[PDB]
């Protein structure tokens, strides 16, 4: 008998959600090279994972519409190109599918899918295939979108520092910690903020939800309650398949350089790609940086580089670094670095916490507040910064709390404390080795 199996996978095709869900699809044609599996993406998603890379065989890569029609040009808002690709619906999807099933010759038999993709639920229920979501987030936020009603009830009467205790085991999240979109109403509703506002009642209907976190890490109550929620819930290990990491070259030298510094004395500043903090605080966050006296590895866009401090970059070159780009993964992992002051992004936080590497947070949006609070509050591995956002005198107590003094001697022991943990949640025997094998029963089966 021939192997018929045919995994339909729709990325959410924008930065941040394309490694994790190429990463999950790499291991799955490993130990199933007899499966098809088709990565159905757009031509800029494409572009942006296989163009140096070379994939397995049974990974076929297709391409659809961008939702983005010739001519147009989009605002300087990261929401318009995902809002304009979600317009798309389940039939843009379903041209993913037929050129899939016509290059395979098999029909689909399973869909994955980035949990933000809703419209391939509706493409698994035409097909009346399992339809299993993808979730490369801050997962202890799953539990907010069942409880929508609630925390919009209590975000408007009570104050912003009111605790969600009507959240299992995530009792420390407060109003303030709520994704801003998840409130708005009206006007400010976009089209993804309606997506994910959906999650609570798309999300039950999926055949499983797949984690990318630690599944040791969690707050226990939380993961007993999800699996209340949904029909199953799985974790798999975000650590990269052989596959997934391209070989790249520090240009920059940040990791030759780092050599040169002693242990846990290093600050990594890196706040996101995404949006771009107000000019005051990349001021603030360089004035900071040299009244500290610490040694600093800050990545920053290059176009932000005008509005810092005149001289800045030029009196602190004797122990800090100032680049475009740095290999994040390897920077973490490096011996130096004692502090990772970070936007809470749901990667590099993961990258954090499995470093040992304790966090200064300054959340923007989406989820990362939710990041933020359970670095702080929860696995109390690092602090917001003071003030909620970043000035020249609160973010040197944060540098000086974490790296140097004995008050933040607590929160250097979790961080090693969480690492450990997730070196032996990564390990034959966790959680997710047996969850990935049951992905792979239900791919099997399917
Ligand atoms: C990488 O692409 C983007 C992702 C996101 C994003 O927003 C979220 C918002 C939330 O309220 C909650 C989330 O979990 C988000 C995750 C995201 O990746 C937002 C953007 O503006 C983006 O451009």
């Amino acid at each position: 008998m021939k192997n018929k199996q045919h995994v339909a996978i729709f990325p959410f095709p924008f930065g941040s959600h394309l490694p994790p869900l190429l990463n999950l699809v790499l291991k799955l044609a490993h130990i199933a090279p007899n499966t098809s599996f088709s990565f159905i993406g757009t031509h800029s998603s494409n572009a942006f994972l296989f163009t140096k890379r070379h994939i397995p065989n049974n990974i076929r890569v297709f391409t659809i519409s961008d939702g983005i029609p010739e001519g147009h040009v989009p605002a300087n808002n990261p929401i318009e190109k995902l809002d304009l690709f979600l317009s798309t619906g389940p039939d843009n999807l379903r041209k993913g599918i037929e050129l899939a099933v016509a290059e395979t010759k098999q029909s689909v038999t399973c869909i994955i899918a980035d949990a933000f993709v809703t419209s391939s639920l509706l493409v698994a229920q035409t097909l009346n295939v399992p339809w299993i979501a993808f979730w490369p987030n801050v997962s202890c936020s799953l539990s907010l979108y069942f409880n929508i009603d609630l925390i919009r009830d209590k975000c408007s009467k009570d104050a912003k520092n009111a605790t969600l205790d009507f959240l299992p085991g995530l009792s420390k999240l407060r109003v303030e910690d709520v994704p801003q979109d998840m409130l708005d109403v009206g006007e400010k509703e976009t089209l993804f903020s309606r997506t994910l506002n959906s999650l609570g009642v798309v999300l039950p209907q999926a055949k499983a939800v797949v984690v990318n976190f630690f599944a040791e890490l969690d707050p226990p109550l939380f993961v007993k309650y999800m699996r209340s929620k949904l029909q199953s819930l799985l974790y798999v290990v975000p650590l990269p398949c052989p596959q997934l990491l391209l070989p790249e070259i520090d240009s920059n030298g940040c990791l030759s350089w780092l050599d040169s510094k002693s242990s846990r004395s290093v600050a990594y500043v890196c706040f996101g790609t995404v949006v771009s903090p107000p000019p005051q605080e990349v001021v603030a966050v360089a004035e900071a940086l040299e009244e500290s006296g610490f040694p600093f590895v800050w990545a920053l866009k290059e176009s932000l580089l005008s509005i810092l401090p005149k001289g800045f970059v030029e009196r602190t070159s004797t122990r800090g670094k100032v680049v475009s780009w740095v290999p994040q993964s390897h920077v973490l992992s490096h011996g130096s670095v004692g502090v990772f002051v970070t936007h809470c992004g749901a990667n590099s936080v993961m990258e954090s916490v499995s470093n040992g590497v304790p966090m200064i947070c300054r959340p923007f949006f989406g989820d990362q507040g939710i990041a933020a609070r359970v670095i702080q509050d929860i696995w109390e591995v690092g602090v917001i910064v003071e003030g909620k956002v970043f000035t020249k005198n609160g973010f040197v107590k944060s540098l000086n709390l974490i790296l140097v003094q004995e008050d933040g001697k607590k929160i250097r022991d979790n961080a090693l404390k969480v690492k450990q943990i997730v070196q032996d949640a990564v390990g034959p025997h966790g959680q997710a080795a047996e969850d990935f094998n049951t992905l792979v029963e239900v791919i099997s089966s399917s």
